[PDB]
């Protein structure tokens, strides 16, 4: 789609570069056109945001080029039976504090970068598990997506096209076991099961399925540790969301598309609609804050983060 704001070319050029594009003559073409237009996107919000219009800004990443076929990819399937987990009881005479990072603790891996593959599910697992694991042993190893995307079809997971935590968490079990990242590493495709309980690391005895409200998962992230959520992600301004807390006006409570970490919650210092959760995602370093965001909290379940929380017993 020719026609291009050509005080953008030292950016696309350098954007290129960056993220290892290589077009020739027609696909350049309507490629910079898409980029242009997230670029101006991107520009705009944040503009707005200097005028006082948005809680959050935006930056251009490694999806600036993409088609709707590519961002489905980064999507997850989701099939949603009954959930069947043990349901998660408050503690009433624990007192949550204000504020909780549970990467600080120890407890958080590095983000990781699910690719072109739809198991964001599996990297919410792994997330979860890891934390889990840490608390228990004292010990963090990053586990094995891989293993979770090639083996867990059987717990009704479908590799990059999507799956549940909880379907991830039934098959650790099953198993008796899930291999460590770097016995099992990341292809971002779906492969033949070589799951090998020699090198396994991790285990758990079941999940556990938060309420769908959002004081019982601030409860369960102040008492547990990360939480495997899944959230309405389906929006441009989430998937070039760059810093701030998080607040789409579009959002659906019900409507999930995206699995994540809860790794916290806190307050911002200025005035209570300021408080968020912590959230780790699978879409590498490049993305968001670091590769996490801060999501809006008690603004009635904002994107859906309480409606399908879950963690993994060990
Ligand atoms: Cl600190
Ligand atoms: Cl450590
Ligand atoms: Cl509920
Ligand atoms: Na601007
Ligand atoms: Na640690
Ligand atoms: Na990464
Ligand atoms: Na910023
Ligand atoms: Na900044």
């Amino acid at each position: 789609t020719l026609t291009f704001d050509h005080s953008l070319e030292a950016q696309w050029t350098k954007w290129k570069a960056m993220h290892n594009r290589l077009y020739g003559m027609n696909e350049e073409g309507w490629r910079r056109a898409v980029w242009e237009k997230n670029m101006k996107m991107i520009e705009l919000h944040n503009q707005e945001y200097r005028e006082g219009k948005h809680s959050f800004t935006m930056a251009m990443n490694a999806f600036g080029d993409m088609t709707s076929e590519e961002f489905r990819q980064v999507m997850n399937g989701f099939n949603r039976k009954p959930r069947k987990g043990k349901v998660f009881q408050e503690p009433l005479f624990y007192e949550a504090p204000r504020s909780v990072d549970w990467r600080k603790k120890g407890y958080v891996t590095p983000v990781k970068n699910q690719g072109q593959c739809g198991s964001s599910w599996a990297f919410s697992a792994t997330g979860a598990l890891e934390g889990q694991m840490f608390r228990k042993t004292g010990r963090l190893i990053s586990l094995s997506e891989q293993n979770l995307v090639d083996c867990s079809g059987p717990q009704g997971n479908e590799g990059c096209n999507g799956g549940y935590m909880d379907y991830a968490f039934q098959y650790v079990q099953d198993n008796g076991g899930l291999d460590s990242e770097e016995s099992y590493p990341y292809e971002a495709t779906e492969e033949s099961c070589k799951y090998n309980p020699k090198y396994s690391v991790a285990n758990d005895t079941g999940f556990v399925d938060i309420p769908k409200q959002e004081k019982a998962l601030m409860k369960a992230v102040a008492t547990v540790g990360p939480i495997s959520v899944a959230i309405d992600a389906g929006h441009e301004s989430f998937l070039f969301y760059k810093e701030g807390i998080y607040f789409e006006p579009d959002c659906s409570s019900e409507d999930l598309d995206h699995a994540v970490l809860v790794v916290g919650y806190g307050f911002e210092s200025t005035e209570s609609n300021n408080k968020y959760w912590l959230v780790k995602n699978s879409w590498g370093e490049e993305w968001g804050n670091k590769g996490y965001v801060k999501m809006a909290k008690d603004r009635r379940n904002h994107c859906g983060i309480a409606s399908l929380a879950s963690y993994p017993t060990v």
